[PDB]
């Protein structure tokens, strides 16, 4: 109904005008704090030395900045030898495209790279849901015969059988989210030096396929080895799977 | 069969190894100039002011970039009055947020902020899909109905109905995208003059959900009109309802 539509709408506006509401109460000092220092930082820095000057000074911190958003950073020396498009990491950024996740801490610069970038999302993104689908629904599958074997009468102590079939999917659902969340959170602490705070939100984000970029799992070249892109874009996939199946499974429960 | 879903393993397997070597191949130029630019420019740098010693440069440079990753703009002095997080950019956020597109030009810093970053997106990514749902479910419905009638009012005599429906879905098809593709390449060509391959990158990462970053509404402090990031993002939820009832067009004739 169009009534119904419009009431879900209304409800999705308010909730983002609390949120935006609440995210700038809870952020604007923080950013004002970090002009005040960068300002304070800058006049000191200009006192310090009178031979630099102001506009040179400007000049200088306008083309760091152009380099990082090119992508390269300025503060350490680049030997050249690890390249940022490297295969590993070019393999990593491929398949953050197809998945939608989309970090952004690396971007194609070339024109032909936009274009063929362009073209390769539009045909990848299909063939990646449908092999989601096809992946989630045989884990699905499994996971009904499970329930199947479940359903018997027995270890239940026949309290309440919609009650023992919501405990077999609470318990699935928190068997998956501590394989494939909290685990790879606190692997990811421990490689990347983050806090747990940190991981955890990286986790979340990544799965979600939110992808903000503030924290990636290559950066700041700490030497990741073995095939590091290649195993955490298997660890992506692996969990998008399981959580589109855990959806088909809640959508047959529901329906 | 679980074969057949395998074989579509192999297959991405493969697209995405001939993907991440041809994104290797085009981008490693960039890079590799802006590397030796950058280092060619910090010398020029030293050689100009004696005065600097290098690390002291290299400190400066690593304050700058600590500031670009907190998210304030280094370059010149920002203005106390310019808060990055005010009332409108929140609303654009949250709405990425919930839309799943996560740009990442801004990002809530505080801890505070990110659990609430955390909980808010958990709570808000069901509610618009559901609304994104049922739209798309109207739009398809109604679109089907006018289908089903101009394929049944213009033509009807010698030749087939599915070919017909076919024309007439690819032909709308074709004239919403260029309603909500070229057009707003066009506006965004205006308000933010970038080129049109710019605009046209933006919009195809913007409607995917991919959510780069290098390309937003709203950035530089160039300047924009009253709640321009709110209406931006009622564009994106407009096409992005448009496709979503589209595809679901498609799949009702493929199914
Ligand atoms: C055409 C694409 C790429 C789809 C469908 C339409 C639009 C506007 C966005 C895309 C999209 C996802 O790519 C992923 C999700 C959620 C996936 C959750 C997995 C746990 C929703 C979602 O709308
Ligand atoms: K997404
Ligand atoms: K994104």
């Amino acid at each position: 109904k169009w009534k119904t539509v419009l009431a879900i709408f209304l409800l999705v506006v308010l909730y983002l005008i609390i949120g935006a509401t609440v995210f700038k109460a809870l952020e604007q000092p923080e950013e004002g704090l970090q002009k005040y220092r960068i300002i304070q930082e800058k006049i000191d820095f200009l006192s310090m030395h009178t031979c630099v000057q102001t506009s040179e000074l400007e000049d200088l911190v306008k083309q760091v900045v152009l380099a990082i958003r090119a992508g390269v950073n300025p503060s350490g020396h680049p030997s050249q030898e690890s390249s940022m498009w490297d295969l590993s990491s070019s393999f990593f950024f491929a398949g953050t495209v197809i998945t939608t996740i989309g970090f952004g801490n690396v971007s194609p610069h070339t024109e032909g790279g936009r274009i063929f970038c362009i073209i390769y999302a539009l045909l990848g993104i299909p063939l990646f849901g449908f092999l989601l689908a096809g992946v989630g629904d045989q884990l699905g599958t499994i996971f009904g015969k499970g329930i199947a074997k479940v359903e018997k009468m027995f270890v239940k102590w026949n309290v309440s059988q919609t009650k023992i079939r919501v405990t077999s999917t609470v318990l699935f659902i928190l068997f998956g989210c501590l394989l494939f969340v909290a685990l790879p959170a606190l692997i990811f602490q421990h490689i990347e030096g983050w806090s747990a705070l940190e991981s955890i939100y990286f986790v979340v984000i990544t799965l979600t396929t939110i992808g903000f970029g503030d924290f990636v799992a290559g950066g700041s070249e700490i030497e990741y080895l073995d095939y590091y892109k290649p195993i955490v874009w298997f660890w992506i996939l692996v969990g998008l799977a399981y959580f589109a199946a855990v959806l088909s499974m809640i959508g047959d429960w529901l329906r």
